């Protein structure tokens, strides 16, 4: 019943990957952000086709 064996500590598959993925999707969306601020954004007649 000791309150050394009442909590695991939390899964570090998910704590150490959100670390990963925040900073992966950060440094992304505002690499990206700060080139595509400017216009490009157009798709459909520019979706891989041009059309």
């Amino acid at each position: 019943v000791q309150s050394e064996t009442v909590e695991p500590p939390p899964p570090a598959q998910l704590h150490f990957m959100y670390v990963a993925a925040a900073a992966f999707v950060l440094l992304f969306f505002v690499g990206c952000g700060v080139l595509l601020s400017r216009k490009r954004r157009r798709q459909h007649g520019q979706l891989w086709f041009p059309e």
